[PDB]
């Protein structure tokens, strides 16, 4: 009121996430379908769709340089270390491409590679 | 875990739709751009139309 600027208390950016989850339903099957929607410190965003019991994990990750990526896998719910997966999307560079555990298709800013 | 964007003109319900677009990852691991002409599909070895 008397003209100050209200300062917040901690300037340390937040990190947000909105986790789902829940137990059963009634059709009667447990329920183990997990998502979430994280935000870093850094600016990062990530949109991922879990199933924790069959180990699949589908993740749409947007990183602070700028880089869009979807994410699949089929047999590891970390990132790290996946042998069965795909992958499309803008990388750090400026390079869209789609790729999998085969060679990849590349599209450059100037022509078409494999 | 399917990746998924469709577009449409002429409904709105996503079931029954003439004009239409999309392109994302199959429950199955499959990249593909598909409309109401044949589809780009890109399986995990070689390109196909």
């Amino acid at each position: 009121g008397n003209k100050t600027l209200i300062e917040p208390r901690i300037q340390k950016a937040p990190n947000m996430l909105f986790k789902h989850q829940g137990v059963f339903y009634d059709d009667g099957t447990p329920d183990n379908h997990i998502t979430t929607l994280f935000i870093s410190e850094r600016g990062d965003i990530r949109a991922s769709v879990l199933n924790t019991e069959t180990q699949k994990r589908t993740t749409q990750e947007m990183s602070s340089d700028g880089s869009y990526r979807v994410i699949k896998q089929d047999d590891d719910l970390m990132l790290d270390e996946a042998q069965v997966w795909i992958e499309y999307g803008i990388s750090e560079d400026n390079k869209f491409y789609i790729k999998n555990d085969k060679h990849k298709f590349e599209f450059t800013d100037e022509g078409i590679y494999i």
